[PDB]
């Protein structure tokens, strides 16, 4: 029932915009609200584990990024919320605990972990919305 | 007369030093305070507009970018300004409203926004200049 | 005596983890603590000089970086300290005064600092650690 921060932190970034988009610098992960459409992917989040034989790897996200069991993309501001759902896209089995997402089993696994929008959210705000997870272990 | 965000963010940066200049880590871009003349060239800014068919293009600047309609590099401190010209590399007829920079006609226009030194500003303190500019639509 | 701020910025990065390491996102650095060993390599840093033909390179520590001509990396958090020593890698003679590292000859230096670890400090607690150098020149 304990996380231990014990790994790189990965950070998702996404920029919601209108219709009319406009891509200022260099490329960068942006979508229209139009495009937050339920189970609508976000991006995938590697992850590579090492000496946790006898642990169970888990991302913990900040605690601006979740509430009640649920997950969430904030914006800068920390007002606007896009609720996503946090899966590998292995077989494998993860439990939620409190903004912690961790491993069912031990063992250092390696994979991908992807961030999907949960519900149709095209009424999204316009702004540049972020999702932080560290890497640890759960006892 | 209304800027609407809508476009991920720019941001241009310059190091400013003396003769002596020692340039620490990854290459970045750095210039003496000599090289400040008149018109001297900071750096592109590319602009990939989608959906604007209806739409003016715009570009705005932070708050601690423009000023009296002058647009200028910030320092760290937010102290010092070096004065800048914001000019599209093409043909383009574009119009500048207290920090907002927006073309004069409709359309999703994809081009290139050179960032220039205005006025000889050989005297600029050294220290780390920034300009962020963020996509959009005007009114 | 005096360190005169006239160069770009490099940042040394380091995550320190337990034997259970969870890699999330981009490939950075991390190490165990008990990888934390006497002189242990954390990261080379680059260093280019121009136009010091009649100055002393120099590079100097942020403030949170050094203390009691002391230099170590700080935790995000400001609390933890990591101990390092700073050397070029060639036979070049150097000199620490309170957070500055100067040359101890004048010219426009080029080379590689090197930070290591000083003293075993295998008991560091695990976390993100950083060391700032700015470049420059001393008189
Ligand atoms: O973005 C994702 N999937 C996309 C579909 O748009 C694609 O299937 C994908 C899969 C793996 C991947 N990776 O491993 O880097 C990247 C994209 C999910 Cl991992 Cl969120
Ligand atoms: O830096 C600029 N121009 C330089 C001249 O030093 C050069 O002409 C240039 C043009 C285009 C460019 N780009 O499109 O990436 C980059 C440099 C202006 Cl765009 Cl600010
Ligand atoms: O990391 C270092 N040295 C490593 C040993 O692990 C290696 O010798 C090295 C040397 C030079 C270098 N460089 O110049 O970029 C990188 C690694 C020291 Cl420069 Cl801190």
């Amino acid at each position: 029932g304990s996380f231990t921060p014990s790994g790189t932190t990965g950070t998702t970034k996404l920029t919601v915009t209108e219709k009319c988009q406009v891509r200022v610098g260099d490329l960068t992960v942006a979508k229209t609200r139009g495009q937050l459409t339920d189970a609508a992917p976000i991006g995938p989040v590697t992850v590579q584990a090492l000496g946790c034989d006898a642990r169970q790897v888990a991302l913990k996200a900040d605690t601006d990024n979740f509430e009640q069991g649920k997950f969430f993309l904030i914006s800068d501001n920390n007002r606007d919320k896009l609720y996503v759902n946090i899966r590998p896209t292995d077989n494998s089995a993860w439990t939620t605990d409190n903004g912690v997402f961790y491993k069912n089993d031990v063992g250092s696994w390696g994979g991908i972990i992807g961030i999907y929008v949960d519900g149709q959210q095209t009424n999204t705000p316009p702004g540049n919305y972020t999702l932080t997870l560290t890497g640890g272990y759960w006892a």
